């Protein structure tokens, strides 16, 4: 993948990714209780933004599965947003724990039905936010409706409003009728998710692997992995030691085009009109 | 400020800065390598590699200048399955601040550098296509700049918004301020300068040596057009407009040609991210009316 390309085009042994953004600044600060970690965002929505990502970290921080900062304050700011303080952790791009983490995840997917946790509809308990972008988290019994209904058509209204794109609009409402198909008559189970875990989101340090940056609810599994596979940056043993604990279910491969069209759609809204073709291809793929 | 009300919250005397940027954005990635850092951006449209080839071009002409500090650009290449990466020098880099005037200096100079050096370039426009932001921009040489900038600037954009949201108002207002645009130019000797071409706060940083600018969309326009973007979007210092102004003073119909290159600005944004830009576009082209 690119990672290879790279060594041999720079014809360089080494290759370590760093791992501020495209969302909110951040910046670690030393104080006299030691390093922080500290999110601004001046939109209004900050706080809800914000909120939504502390309730994340405390309910992936309640399984026990893996490791999270503690958030620690939510502050409005005189002239609008808001700041996030929470733990500082000293960490480095995922490597060496790439096939840790892909068991710590497969758990975390898994602790719904194995755990003393009880939760049968997909949703959450409060609004978590796709980046800017404030989300229903409305409880529903089917995850397709859901999916549908709260991911899907949430981002395709708002390209209807701002770019009012005939073609969007066109092949969502044949693809619309495609979804139920997608899912092979499969009894989906409500599995706790990161919900953003592109590469950026992980790290490492010496004790382990370490994620960042949740927007959590109770999902499919699958779409966990959406992001990361379109974005890269994922070791194989990281998906080969997930997948040993949750096997692909039949039809993974057509649902994955399904999470990642979700993904373009978020790009399209947060990033403009760069993201227009892979949204319109992936939905064309999807139809064909 | 926000240093003190973090101080307050979190009832620390302390509060000192400190650490890497991270993994960052759509923007791309930053690798540490075995010969030193790189940046990496990857696109996957068709276009990618022209678009890439822009940016090389615009950071080869600023480079030659010798008169700004921007990334050395290392390699584009073509991506399995469609698009491609540009690789770049890594710059270890922060906001812009103590070097604003600095760099408000090295702005001047670079305007300047064509009508002062040897090889005089004498049209409006650029020897190649490059993109501001994501759509690719026609740099066809132009004697006239308001010729060029009509044409290949606003009309290309509205032509852009007719073609994908059929915006009658949009339509009419440029109808009406076509014709109007000369107006803001005569008496005044219009000289081609090499411009960075998409400078906004966010494509200007520096380090312990001096500022840095990165990302550019190049050709040779007024010198002018260069600084809308800065000031409708905020974020550089005052001392960055003050010593640039020290070198090229504000001449005459400043603030209503200012006017017009933000318009540009805001119909390219229009353009990128859809009609949350539609009320600034005609707006400004309104008070461009009154
Ligand atoms: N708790 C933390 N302690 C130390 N460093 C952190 C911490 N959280 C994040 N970082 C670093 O700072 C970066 C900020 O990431 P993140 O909070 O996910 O971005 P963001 O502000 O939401 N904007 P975006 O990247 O577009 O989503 C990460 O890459 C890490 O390198
Ligand atoms: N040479 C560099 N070294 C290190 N970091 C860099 C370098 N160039 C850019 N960056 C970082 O990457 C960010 C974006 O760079 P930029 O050239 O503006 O990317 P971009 O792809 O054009 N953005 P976008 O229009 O959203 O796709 C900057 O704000 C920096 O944090
Ligand atoms: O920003 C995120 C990841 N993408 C950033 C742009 O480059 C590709 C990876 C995530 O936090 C999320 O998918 C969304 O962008 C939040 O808006
Ligand atoms: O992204 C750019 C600057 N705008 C981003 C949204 O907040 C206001 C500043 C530039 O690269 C360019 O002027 C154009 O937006 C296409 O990217």
């Amino acid at each position: 993948a690119m990672e290879q390309l790279l060594r041999a085009e720079l014809r360089t042994a080494t290759l370590r990714a760093f791992g501020a953004g495209c969302i909110s600044e951040g910046r670690a600060y030393d104080t006299d209780a030691g390093p922080v970690f500290v999110k601004v965002n001046r939109r209004t929505q900050a706080r809800q933004m914000f909120e939504g990502e502390v309730a994340s970290l405390e309910a992936l921080r309640s399984t026990g599965l893996v490791r999270v900062p503690r958030p620690m304050k939510v502050i409005d700011l005189p002239g609008g947003g808001a700041a996030f303080v929470m733990e500082h952790l000293k960490m480095k791009s995922l490597s060496s724990q790439a096939s840790k983490l892909g068991e710590q995840m497969a758990d975390l997917h898994l602790y719904n039905q194995k755990g003393s946790s009880y939760v049968d509809k997909f949703g959450f308990h409060t609004v978590t936010c796709c980046g800017f972008i404030p989300q229903v988290n409305e409880w529903q019994d089917d995850w397709p409706t859901f999916f549908a209904r709260h991911r899907l058509q949430a981002q395709l209204d708002l390209i209807e409003k701002d770019y009012a794109d005939r073609e969007a609009r066109e092949l969502w409402s044949r693809l619309q009728v495609k979804i139920p198909d997608l899912f092979c008559g499969l009894e989906i189970v409500p599995a706790l998710l990161h919900g953003d875990l592109w590469s950026g989101n992980v790290a490492e340090d010496d004790v382990g692997p370490i994620i960042y940056d949740p927007a959590s609810f109770y999902g499919h599994s699958e779409f966990e992995l959406a992001i990361a596979l379109m974005f890269g940056g994922f070791p194989r043993s990281f998906f080969t030691a997930y997948h040993r604990k949750i096997p692909k279910a039949p039809g993974f491969d057509q649902r994955l085009l399904l999470y990642q069209l979700f993904n373009y759609l978020n790009h399209w809204n947060h990033f403009g009109r760069e993201y227009r073709s892979p949204s319109l291809g992936t939905m064309r793929r999807l139809l064909k």
